[PDB]
């Protein structure tokens, strides 16, 4: 195959146009963008872009399939010995979708990377890390056999070097590195509203990650599912990589999908603001799944029921329960059902005169699948909900945007926490002159910060094990303990 | 000798220690009742509830939600009051700190809202607003004085901000300022902390001042000279606030209470909002810094937490039980203590910035008073229809920031616009969803402002965006509408 044949397959498919700058790009570059092009499908790009042009009432759950960690309290204890159990056996897995790009917090690493500013200054990756290996840890002292946790890592063409050596720079940060799948996902070229893929440079093609819903191609590009059955998995924890507070491989929520015999789970917060940014989780006409935030009406999201909640306050926090044996039948057979979601996106391109041009109006569309629409294809649906202070704080902002979810309040949110942890063991924290600060601080003037406190996850997961070291005692802040002792910081 | 014989009898002598080194410092001691303020001190250290608290009863409690079939005869009767000319509000300014980072009162803050406008013009025209929409409702110029607590620490700048924008439209007789007293920094041991050689470090005495400062300057009978029944106390921080609410007005009246709390649900346990509640049969407010970790993560069977009742400082009182307060029982209110880091002059005349807490500071609250009410309520309301506080700069700790404020206020009225059938679109003609995607560097919420001269909340917008599409910055005034 030559430059002619790739013209001529580009011409029938209506896209001749992305050669337009040939003759002027250096040979290098010419090169470059002749091997882009041969790697891509056209005509089912052009399927997709068909659809998704053409593609142009809920209910809440019903309460028998939802459990949560505050009315339920009596049962967390079986589900979390469940979990425990299952970890212990080597049949638990955790899938981390770290594929997003264009970094809306003004970086150009993946936000696995961010520091969002904690004593400890671990990034997102490390904190996650060390869950996981506590987990391996407690299971293996609750059943005295050592275990695994297999973490898969879903990467796109913008993530996947960078990540990849970040890793083996900090040695997997004491994991296997065995036992850590990296994989890639898809992508997709931006199109513009007439059906045309748009060029980016003279001699690159726009491109982006084909949105979460995208694992389920990628899994099956790179024989994943057989990956997890060759290991023995049968429960996967699919994840979102920006809050700072993922219960990676949670034990009680992974008991409590195991104990109500689901294939599949969606954990949730409750949603209190109208407009906050989270899918909400319903059924339409006896079928389960989440509607995005964005394609929610006003009326709809502002809803109440009569005791004052919001009728759809079941918010998405992106952690997913799937069985091994769901995931295959999704691969194999229900992955092409899933449709592409639609946004009307500022595509920055090159114009016909040759320069980069950045949109004053948007000129084109971004496809993308998500990872809950396979809900609807669910043998067994269930719902868990817990509070968002213990469990959910997402790093989507950066400070100087809205004011919400940005590294500010994501570390903010871990200190809170693990303040509380302390008090809740019996500790408490004191001024320089050893007076006993109160639970929730006076913040007057100029200097006062509230308490900083960080507990590393080896130590504690969820705020078990610190009475030996906090109670009745007293402590300077900041304060950490991690795996080398008590420290107060200076 | 005369005073100098009095910080003797007291054993503030100390203060005069830099007296020989002398016409101000003179005019600030001959002020302070040292007999007092020893009284004060003690007993506020003395002894240096939790158990006894019990949550908010349904039988005082209203919600705008859950009663949202009573809103339309309360907001009337409300109206109603406010059409007499039986309605005043209170305004808490006498507070000044440096949190924020700027050298005036926050009323004068501009938290970057398109029109720029500061949260006095905000709450000023919320005023404006009633007398006019009560004017229709019962054809009659009425008025709502606008009573504004300041301190010595803000008192000037305040007066003259006003003065500057000529009220903005009110009347300067309807506007009356008074001075709230202030109390002294003291020491662990109980010695008047000096500021500077010749400065005694002095700061307001609480909020809860308040009433101390009505005796004062006879606040009260002017509130009776005008004929005034109900008077609405509330923070100046919260650009939301809802001044002169007929809705709770309305509440109180119905409910023939002589007391009133405005809430919001809490729902984090440390969210720093004082917690309503019931001790000993009597009701109180337990501030966030004096509740424990344990009752405050405390839940009921619904899965709420069981203190709930999250105070947003807007309070109801008539003027009758203010009189009572201020002749009764102003003397029973005690002083919740602080530590702090005040700056000093010690011996040698040197001069520094505490590293350790050198002392305390004393003040009251506003609601220490509601224990002696005859009939409390509590109207419950949704936050991102009232209450996003100022209380932090945005370098701080990320909430209740300049950011936070304009954005619950941006996105409110991004809300009336849609709830009153109106559209946004984009570059292109394209409808916006209710909630965007924030996916890009440049990607921001749909920015619009509705001035309270149009709407006060959320009504008499039809006729402006009723079936019509807008590109938002969007702003709606008393000249129109504007896409900026
Ligand atoms: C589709 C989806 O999950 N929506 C949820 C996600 O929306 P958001 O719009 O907030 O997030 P998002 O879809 O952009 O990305 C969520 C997660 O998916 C990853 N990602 C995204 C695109 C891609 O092509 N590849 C990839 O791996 C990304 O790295 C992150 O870990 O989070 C919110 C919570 O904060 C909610 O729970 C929303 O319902
Ligand atoms: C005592 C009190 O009200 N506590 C409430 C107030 O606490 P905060 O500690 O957040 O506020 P704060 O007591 O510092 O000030 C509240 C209001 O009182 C004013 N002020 C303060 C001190 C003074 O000496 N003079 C004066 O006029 C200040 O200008 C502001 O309008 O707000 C929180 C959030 O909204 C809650 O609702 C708290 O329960």
């Amino acid at each position: 195959m030559n430059i002619n044949d790739l013209k001529l397959t580009l011409s029938k498919a209506g896209q001749e146009h992305l050669l337009r700058f040939w003759n002027e790009l250096e040979e290098a570059q010419q090169v470059e963008l002749y091997a882009e092009l041969q790697a891509m499908n056209f005509e089912e790009l052009n399927f997709f872009f068909q659809k998704a042009i053409e593609g142009f009432r809920m209910e809440p759950v019903p309460r028998e399939v939802l459990g949560s960690a505050t009315r339920d309290q009596d049962q967390l204890q079986a589900w979390e010995s469940e979990g425990l159990f299952q970890i212990s056996q080597n049949k638990v897995a955790v899938l981390l979708l770290a594929g997003g790009q264009g970094t809306r917090l003004g970086v150009a690493y993946p936000k696995g990377m961010y520091d969002v500013g904690l004593p400890s200054r671990k990034t997102l990756f490390q904190i996650q890390a060390e869950r996981i290996l506590k987990l391996q840890q407690v299971a293996e002292k609750y059943y005295g056999n050592k275990c695994i946790i297999p973490w898969y890592i879903m990467t796109s063409g913008r993530t996947m070097e960078s990540t990849k050596e970040f890793f083996t720079k900090h040695k997997y940060f004491g994991l296997k590195k065995e036992n850590v799948i990296f994989f890639q996902q898809g992508m997709l070229p931006a199109m513009s509203f007439d059906g045309k893929i748009i060029l980016e440079e003279k001699n690159k093609v726009s491109m982006a990650p084909d949105g979460n819903g995208g694992l389920y191609r990628a899994l099956a590009a790179q024989n994943i599912v057989e990956d997890m059955e060759q290991r023995g998995i049968w429960s996967i924890h699919v994840y979102c990589v920006d809050n700072i507070l993922v219960k990676v491989a949670d034990p009680r929520f992974i008991g409590f999908c195991i104990q109500k015999g689901a294939d599949c789970g969606a954990k949730v917060v409750e949603k209190t603001n109208p407009t906050e940014p989270v899918g909400v989780v319903c059924r339409v006409d006896g079928v389960y799944q989440v509607v995005e935030y964005s394609e929610i009406s006003l009326a709809t999201a502002q809803k109440r029921s009569s005791d004052g909640r919001l009728l759809f306050n079941a918010g998405n926090i992106a952690n997913h329960f799937f069985t091994v044996p769901f995931l295959r039948d999704v691969v194999n057979v229900y992955e092409p059902q899933l449709q592409h979601h639609v946004a009307q996106k500022k595509i920055p391109y090159v114009d016909t005169q040759g320069q980069l041009i950045k949109p004053d109006k948007p000129n084109g569309i971004k496809m993308e699948k998500f990872v809950f629409d396979i809900f609807q294809f669910a043998k067994k649906f269930v719902v868990y909900e817990v509070l968002r202070e213990d469990e959910f704080s997402p790093l989507k902002n950066a400070d100087s945007q809205n004011g919400k979810d940005n590294p500010t309040t994501a570390r903010h949110a871990l200190m809170s926490l693990h303040h509380c942890w302390v008090l809740n063991a019996g500790g408490h924290f004191i001024d320089e002159n050893g007076s006993r600060l109160p639970a929730i601080p006076r913040l007057k003037d100029a200097n006062d910060v509230p308490i900083q406190c960080e507990i590393s996850p080896l130590i504690s997961y969820a705020g078990e094990g610190l009475e030996s070291y906090v109670a009745d005692k007293e402590f300077h802040a900041p304060l950490i303990i991690d795996e080398n002792g008590v420290h107060e910081l200076v």
